[PDB]
């Protein structure tokens, strides 16, 4: 849908919030070729591969210099990034993909919509409108659901899970050593402007769907675009006391879509 001014925005959050999840916590090893390379509750994951690496998500674009650096002190160099991919196309998941795709030379990789939404910098937004940009930026390969990517002995694989935006994408992953990952996008929905939004008016279908397509995706590991959705602080203590375990959530992303699914209803009967 075309944006309608007539229709409702949602206040934006203030950019104090973003920074705040925008801290900066040590990189870290989630197994092997999965590495942490995000913020305090931004994430961004790097995942690794002898034909070079694969960078989900890329925080503010305040923040560039920053993961660029966390790359960095992993061991792991930028310019061997080849592919960046787009969970969904707002500034805590995309700011910094204009600087990253500069710095890197990689190819961006998004749906339709978050490539749309992307090359406007974040405008025109169907629920913040112009509130937040950030710098725009080309997708070079545009995925669609179930488009798989192969690199090094890796496997992504998009599935189109819309419902925080249009173009909201999960990310499935087939790892060298055998196991599953799931990088779940958000479910979240805004408060009041589900119903008959006229700049999107397939959410409440979409994001029910999306409950499904993702709760049916059984991985060893729980990844989600934002850190208290996965539990992150608390499971890189446990990592980091010893528990090499700690990351592997058999059930964690069904927990994930209930808890999501259960928000989403108090907010159609308010």
């Amino acid at each position: 849908a075309a944006l309608d001014p007539s229709q409702p925005l949602s206040p934006a959050p203030p950019l104090s919030l973003f920074k705040a999840w925008a801290k900066p916590i040590k990189p870290f090893q989630i197994t092997e070729g999965v590495w942490y390379v995000g913020t305090k509750n931004l994430s961004s994951i790097l995942l690794t591969t002898p034909a070079g690496h694969i960078l989900i998500d890329a925080g503010l674009d305040e923040s560039a210099p920053q993961i660029k650096a966390n790359i960095e002190a992993a061991g792991f160099r930028l310019t061997d990034v080849r592919y960046l991919l787009n969970s969904h196309a707002r500034l805590d998941q995309a700011g910094g993909m204009a600087r990253l795709k500069a710095w890197s030379g990689a190819q961006l990789v998004a749906s339709q919509p978050n490539a749309d939404q992307m090359a406007r910098g974040g405008r025109q937004d169907f629920a913040l409108g112009d509130a937040l940009p950030f710098p725009p930026v080309t997708t070079d390969k545009i995925i669609h659901h179930q488009e798989s990517i192969i690199l090094g002995g890796i496997t992504v694989t998009a599935l189109f899970t819309p419902g925080h935006l249009p173009g909201s994408t999960s990310w499935r992953v087939t790892l060298r050593n055998g196991k599953t990952l799931i990088y779940a996008d958000s479910l979240a929905t805004p408060d009041y402007l589900l119903i008959n939004n006229k700049n999107y008016p397939d959410l409440v279908t979409d994001i029910q769907s999306s409950f499904k397509t993702l709760a049916a995706q059984h991985v060893d590991i729980f990844i989600a675009n934002k850190g208290d959705h996965f539990g992150l602080l608390e499971k890189r203590q446990q990592l980091r006391n010893g528990d090499t375990q700690a990351f592997f959530d058999s059930n964690g992303l069904q927990q994930y879509v209930e808890r999501s699914r259960q928000r989403f209803i108090t907010q159609l009967t308010a």
